[PDB]
């Protein structure tokens, strides 16, 4: 079989890239290691930037989002007995963020692809990339015991952190930057009304806590835990008690608790690889970089990578301007590094780090006091939170 | 579940390590991504060093090998109209090599493990390593939809070039050395009597050819092909004609051809990673390094890595000398680099390289003439071919 653009991974990155391209008349095939069900079981993201929202509208998959999504105009940070609200809309110049789960975005994209008739091969086992530096690269994979070959012009590696794409580039050609945090996030999804109409990020001595949501009757809560914890050691009962302990009393007493639909621990890390392409292979999303969930940038950076790749592929196919693809990494890395710096900053001021001396604790507290009390400080959080502008 | 040593991959490396350890009283669990059948379908190696042979005897899996294996005392190199034999036995000081297929070695090891009652989990999907730098590392995997956790003290990554082990070590902690050759080997396994009682490595203007065997009625032939070739473009008919064209007439006319049992193309590469361990994780075999098949060192280097790891694990468990494990990489890398240099040398003097000027062609030919005509030159090939001594 042959196609123009072969896409590895049917998560939001690949599906969004594949929708945009198909819409523009560029044939693409998506190869996914697992099943649609497995993909749909990942809870993950809840916060989307305006740029992600417009990209979904452009891809023609925004009906359900425009209806069910919640537009948020502010967020709250609670520390040292105080609760400070950041007016994102006012401080960022009218920009806002949208709360719509990643499961929903994925489901909408999967349905739009299903209907369009575009090719999608699930349970594509043992995917291997070949002739990346040639003019005719190809992908081999196993479907029901038989190994097929897919010929293409370009390959978009949208296979996540553990995908085959990044591994297929000669190690000596990549420079990795990584930071692993000494804690993870224990998340709990419940069918209960959220405790606030906006998100509450909390720095507490016992550790970080976050009050999020998915809709008016579905909440998502998180608490910072050491990497040595096991999810089975955390009953719903234990989670609620711990969460309550980390929140302001007035917030904790208004909390409607209930049994969990999902519970899991996500470890935290920062990771960037440079460059993000090799020959005819271009990395996008988690395949190229990871940001701690604190700044809500992962899925959103996946979106800007995809918007950039799509627009460069359009010029190549439509305008015969293939030389432009060489600019992929430079354009993306600029936005990636700034979003990494913000996610790193948020993570450092909101979490409890092991082995912290007196001076550092005081500086962490002072960072919050200064940034949340200065009009200029608030603006730096707001513009970064809503999302820095996409480069052209 | 808990065990002492968790082993990733049931190829010869993991099975051999697991047999040795079990025999010494150290419990180990082997996790394999595929099925026993898939493992048994890989043809691969045919030449074993004396050190590999003694290691199999020590592991108590040499009955069938001692019976069916063919001990070779010499090899032949054909170039420029000449056929020169290297008397390995005489030039290396009595050492020889043994021809016994890797499929057989694997089958013998699998049966010995089956009988011993030692744990082996096939179709162990989505294997992930955790807490490598801790005192209690663990492995998570999926077996029939359910994700299990395996606790252990040490983890031996014997999962090959594309395994999860090497990928689990922080990229910034490893320094990769790699060379990819512009050609691959098209191999053909036939149920016919070999053309010679010894192997024939041939440098011919059309490219490299190799006459090997598995037994008195089963041969293995190879011809050098560009990376752009597809196995389906090579009929048995086309292979035999090409092979015949690359061999000395007297050899080519004695050739008994026949339909193929197996046909495949293996690309050539040199690859070394330094160090070969991280915390409680130790890499072995193809997971740590790849050598072009020309010098017949891959499986053999896997054996010395395993012999070293086993002996260091024995001191740790039996003698409480865990500090010795830190020496793993230094000991192995010494043997690896020398076997890499030899495999690289063999590859460069026996193959046709694209874009070679007149001077280089003459030097390649002169290398053969000198090394095959000097008693000292012959000895350097012989001692390296039989295998350099294992370090203690
Ligand atoms: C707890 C948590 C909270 C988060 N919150 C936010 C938030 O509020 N906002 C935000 O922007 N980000 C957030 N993120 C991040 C976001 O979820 C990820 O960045 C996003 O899922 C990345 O999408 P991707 O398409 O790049 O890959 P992924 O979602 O990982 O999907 C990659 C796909 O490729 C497939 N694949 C892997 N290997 C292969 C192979 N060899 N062959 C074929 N297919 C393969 C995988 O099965 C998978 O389907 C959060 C993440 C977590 C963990
Ligand atoms: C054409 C050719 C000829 C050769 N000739 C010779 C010869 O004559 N002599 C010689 O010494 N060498 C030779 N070699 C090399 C030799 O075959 C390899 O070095 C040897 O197979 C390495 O063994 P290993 O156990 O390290 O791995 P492998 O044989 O690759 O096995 C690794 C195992 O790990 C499994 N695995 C992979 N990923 C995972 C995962 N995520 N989870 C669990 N399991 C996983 C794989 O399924 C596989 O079963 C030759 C190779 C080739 C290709």
């Amino acid at each position: 079989m042959k196609t123009q653009v072969a896409i590895i991974g049917a998560g939001p990155s690949g599906l969004l890239l594949g929708q945009l391209l198909h819409k523009a008349g560029i044939d693409n095939v998506i190869l996914e290691r697992t099943t649609p069900d497995y993909v749909l079981g990942r809870i993950r993201a809840g916060v989307l930037e305006q740029g992600m929202v417009d990209l979904l509208r452009e891809a023609g998959v925004d009906r359900r989002m425009a209806r069910d999504g919640l537009v948020h105009e502010g967020v709250e940070i609670a520390f040292a007995g105080q609760r400070r609200r950041i007016d994102l809309k006012r401080l960022s110049g009218g920009k806002t963020v949208t709360v719509y789960g990643q499961t929903e975005v994925t489901r909408d994209l999967m349905e739009a692809r299903e209907a369009s008739g575009a090719t999608t091969v699930y349970q594509a086992a043992e995917v291997r990339l070949h002739d990346l530096q040639g003019e005719r690269p190809y992908v081999t994979f196993e479907r029901d015991g038989e190994r097929l070959r897919l010929d293409c012009d370009y390959i978009a590696g949208c296979d996540g952190f553990h995908g085959i794409s990044r591994q297929s580039i000669p190690a000596e050609r990549l420079k990795v930057f990584e930071r692993v945090y000494p804690f993870g996030w224990l998340g709990l999804l419940a069918d209960t009304p959220p405790v606030s109409h906006e998100l509450i990020y909390a720095n507490h001595p016992r550790g970080f806590a976050l009050c999020s949501q998915r809709s008016a009757t579905r909440s998502r809560y998180y608490v910072q835990v050491p990497l040595t914890e096991k999810v089975e050691d955390w009953s719903d009962e234990r989670f609620w008690t711990e969460l309550k302990a980390r929140l302001p009393a007035e917030v904790a007493e208004k909390l409607v608790t209930g049994p969990s639909l999902e519970k899991s621990i996500a470890p935290l890390r920062s990771f960037v690889v440079e460059p993000m392409q090799h020959g005819r292979l271009f990395l996008a999303g988690d395949a190229a970089h990871i940001v701690p969930p604190t700044g809500a940038k992962g899925l959103n950076l996946a979106a800007s990578d995809v918007s950039t790749l799509y627009r460069l592929l359009l010029k190549a196919y439509r305008e015969g301007r293939g030389e432009l693809l060489e600019r992929y990494s430079a354009i993306c890395l600029r936005r990636i590094w700034k979003a990494e710096r913000f996610s790193w900053w948020m993570t450092s001021v909101l979490h409890r780090f092991p082995d912290t001396d007196a001076f550092s604790q005081r500086i962490q507290q002072t960072e919050l006091e200064y940034y949340l009390g200065s009009e200029a400080g608030l603006a730096t959080i707001a513009e970064n939170y809503v999302g820095l502008p996409y480069e052209e």
